[PDB]
Parts: structure tokens; C-alpha cells; sequence
């Protein structure tokens, strides 16, 4: 009955947010609903051979909630997928959405000890898996839950064996019986994002419809996506990189197309991206340092692509230079957390902008602050601690008072731990990380 605790932004923010049109009081479903509206037969997903259209996903990941539904499993209620990168990752998301259950996705390279903390945290009572996992190649890991009485109360698994639940069958059919379900409410948490940088085990962010819905929207205004954009998805799939900014949830927001690919290996990457003419993709700079050492020999692969997302790690303005002369694309610098701001540079940036910054701040009304260690702000220019609060930028850690209080300050601002510097043109450059 309890929907899952967070929390949450003043009244007066909420208001100003409405206002401005950036919290539209939409579950995220409505990329899903959108899409089959207007295009329901346009590719969605292409997934090896596999080519989901946006009314096939549609159907397929409501087939899954009817069956969680008709299990008990709904608003109030958790879970915990850890999928690759295929589509069935995305309609079980969409599923769970739909159903009302909040979802926590792990990284599919998460091992027993980070699952381990997230089911202590998120008790859920649904667990998705890959029976080709290391952690569910035998049965010791799901065992250990019962002797803790944290044993979910359905498993699903995929490449699953003849005993397990399918998740397949339970994708392909709908239930028999009808029980009414629906996504938790617009201003109320979505799902669980995981943070980076933590010393620890990654901390939960709780998201929700209203913020999450506009950094994708937002996103994909700025990245200049549309209904021809077929964007490679080789990063992490839960990522918030790879998932909202723009990633894939901004490639359906604006009717196009999800390529997967298992990880950001060159040589396979190339081959699917001449295969389906990818003509986007987003990479962080250790990948982007593969492609390069691989493009020459493969320029013929690679031509289709038209424009790069490169941020999460140092970018050097020499290696920069080399994107659009090697990988012969454009170039968009990023820096963003899972905490919320984004930032990237603007499609019509000058040269010097992109190759030497990573943007600025998605939203008009995204608030940054530059500070010293006497929390003071420095002069223009100077090199400081980032301080942000806005429209898509949570308010504090699950069930974390003690940590929120050491990261937010009186006004509310979040402090990333990031130095920067504002330069002249008003764009931001990351310079270093303090703790
Ligand atoms: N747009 C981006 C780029 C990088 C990251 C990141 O934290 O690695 C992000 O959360 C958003
Ligand atoms: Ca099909
Ligand atoms: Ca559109
Ligand atoms: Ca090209
Ligand atoms: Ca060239
Ligand atoms: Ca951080």
C-alpha cells in the first residue's frame, strides 16, 4: 500500500517546474504509448536477427506485467532485474513500469557481494536474471536468500533451465486471468539508478516519472535526435549514460531505433553498425580510444556514423581533435551523473567549445554553483567544487539521512564531489574530482 519513500523537491520548485513545462505528469510509459500512435510498425529495437517494432514491444511487455499482476506483484512492490544487453531488457523496464513495480537494475557485471546490498535495501520480491551468469550458474546464491528470509517471492530467468520460470513464456503469453494494474503516480519514484564514484557498493537514486521523463525529453532536443536516428547501445544498458542522456529512452522518445550490442568491442561493433546503418552511438573515452586504434582499416564499417557521445572520464582536447578526423563524425561532449545535471555542448557550438569543454547544463534551470572549501563561491574562472540543484536532480539517497546531510547543503544543492571551471563562453569543464 505504501508507495517507496524519497525525497522530495519543495512545493515551490514543483510548481515552477510545472509551470515551465518541464514535470508534465507523464509515466514514463508514455514513450512507449506515443510511439505506438504514431508509428506503431517503425523498428524499436534491433537486436541481433531480431527486429521489434513499437507495437510488438508494446505487446510483449504488457503480456509480462498481466502475469505480475496476476501474481500480486505491484505498486509498493520492488524489483531486481540484472539482464544484458538484449531486448528483453527493455521490455521487462517497460513492463515493470507499466505494472507499477520500482525497479532496480543492476550492472550485468555486478557480482554476488553488489546484489547482495541491493536486495538488503530494496527487499524486492521479483528477481530477473541470466541463468548465464556467473551468480546464477548454479543455485548458491538464490539459496543463501532463504536463509535470510530475503528470497524473492517470484524468480524469472533467462536461458532458462527446464525447472526455472522462463522468461520468455512469460513474455510470449499473456495471463488468463485479468487483474487491473497501473505505473505508480507521475511525481512518485519510477525506479532505482545507481551512482558513481561511490567507495562503497553504489548508492540507490530514487528517479522519478515527472524528472526522469525530462531529462530524456530534454536530452533528446539537444542531441538532435529524431524518427531516422538508429542509435548503438554498446555501453551498460541500465547506465544512466546509456539509458537517458539521451540513450535509448531518448531514441523511442523520439521514434527511433535501439541497436544492441553485447559490449563496445571494435570489430563487432563495426560489423553492426554497416549492418543496420547505425548513425549514432555513445561512448565513454576508453572506448573511444578502441575505435580509434580499429578505424582506418575499417573506415567503410563505420561511414554511416554522424554523430559521437563521448563523456564520463577525462577527454583530452588532443584525442578530441581525433573524432571527427578518424571516426569521421560529429562530436558532442558530455559530463553528467546519475544524481541528475547533464551537461553537453550544443550541435552548433564553435570548435573550440566542443573540443575543449563538455557543455553546459541541460536545462535553463538547472543551478550551478562553483565553490572553494570555505563554501564560498569563487571568482569566474577558478577552479572549484560543483554544486548543482534542478528540475532533474534528486533530493537525497534512499533511506540515507546520514550521508544526504554531508552532500547537500542548507539551500539543497548537491555537491557531485567534481571540481570545474566556468569558461567565457559560459560552458563548463571538468578539471578533477575531490572527496
Ligand atoms: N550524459 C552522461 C554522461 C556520463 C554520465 C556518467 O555518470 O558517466 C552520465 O550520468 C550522463
Ligand atoms: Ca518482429
Ligand atoms: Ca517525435
Ligand atoms: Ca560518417
Ligand atoms: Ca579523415
Ligand atoms: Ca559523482
Amino acid at each position: 500500500k505504501q508507495l517507496i519513500e524519497f525525497v522530495r523537491w519543495s512545493p515551490e520548485r514543483a510548481q515552477h517546474y510545472r509551470n515551465k513545462g518541464y514535470w508534465i505528469d507523464q509515466p514514463l510509459t508514455r514513450i512507449l504509448t506515443v510511439g505506438v500512435q504514431s508509428h506503431p510498425h517503425s523498428l524499436a529495437i534491433i537486436c541481433g536477427e531480431r527486429q521489434l517494432s513499437y507495437i510488438e514491444l508494446d505487446r510483449l511487455s504488457t503480456n509480462l506485467a498481466t502475469r505480475l499482476a496476476e501474481k500480486g506483484l505491484g505498486k509498493g512492490d520492488t524489483a531486481l532485474v540484472q539482464l544484458p544487453n538484449v531486448a528483453e531488457f527493455y521490455i521487462v523496464f517497460f513492463a515493470l513500469l507499466k505494472a507499477g513495480v520500482v525497479v532496480l537494475n543492476a550492472l550485468y557485471s555486478h557480482r554476488q557481494y553488489e546484489l547482495n546490498a541491493f536486495i538488503k535495501q530494496i527487499q524486492p520480491k521479483l528477481l530477473i536474471g541470466s541463468r548465464q551468469h556467473e551468480v546464477f550458474s548454479n543455485n548458491q546464491f538464490i539459496d543463501s536468500l532463504h536463509d535470510v528470509n530475503l528470497s524473492p517471492e517470484i524468480i524469472l530467468m533467462l536461458n532458462h533451465q527446464a525447472t526455472d520460470f522462463g522468461l520468455l513464456d512469460w513474455i510470449e503469453t499473456p495471463a488468463e486471468t485479468f487483474v487491473d494494474f497501473s505505473s505508480t503516480p507521475a511525481d512518485e519514484v519510477a525506479f532505482f539508478q545507481l551512482s558513481g564514484g561511490s567507495t562503497g557498493t553504489p548508492k540507490l537514486i530514487p528517479r522519478t516519472h515527472n524528472d526522469y521523463d525530462y531529462s530524456v525529453r530534454a536530452s533528446a532536443e539537444i542531441c538532435g535526435l529524431n524518427s531516422n536516428t538508429r542509435l548503438l547501445c554498446a555501453l551498460p544498458a541500465p547506465h544512466n549514460f546509456m539509458l537517458s542522456s539521451p540513450g535509448a529512452l531518448g531514441v523511442l522518445h523520439a521514434g527511433g531505433c535501439v541497436v544492441m550490442a553485447p559490449n563496445p568491442e571494435p570489430l563487432n561493433c563495426f560489423s553492426i553498425i554497416q549492418r543496420h546503418q547505425v548513425n549514432m552511438a555513445s561512448l565513454v573515452p576508453s572506448a573511444v580510444i578502441m575505435w580509434l586504434e580499429k578505424a582506418a582499416q575499417y573506415k567503410d564499417q563505420i561511414q554511416s556514423l554522424k554523430l559521437l557521445q563521448v563523456g564520463g572520464a577525462s577527454f583530452p582536447e588532443s584525442l578530441a581533435r581525433q573524432v571527427p578526423e578518424v571516426l569521421n563524425c560529429k562530436l558532442q561532449q558530455g559530463f553528467g551523473m546519475a544524481e541528475g545535471l547533464v551537461n553537453y555542448t550544443r550541435l552548433d557550438d564553435s570548435d573550440e567549445q566542443i573540443f575543449t569543454t563538455q557543455g553546459r547544463p541541460i536545462s535553463s534551470d538547472d543551478e550551478i554553483k562553483i565553490v572553494d572549501e570555505q563554501y564560498r563561491e569563487v571568482p569566474e574562472g577558478e577552479i572549484g567544487m560543483l554544486a548543482t540543484r534542478g528540475p532533474y536532480t534528486f533530493c537525497g539517497y534512499y533511506q540515507s539521512p546520514e550521508h544526504n546531510s554531508q552532500v547537500f547543503d542548507e539551500d539543497n544543492y548537491y555537491y557531485s564531489g567534481d571540481l570545474v571551471q566556468r569558461t567565457p563562453d559560459g560552458n563548463l569543464r571538468v578539471v578533477g574530482r575531490i572527496k
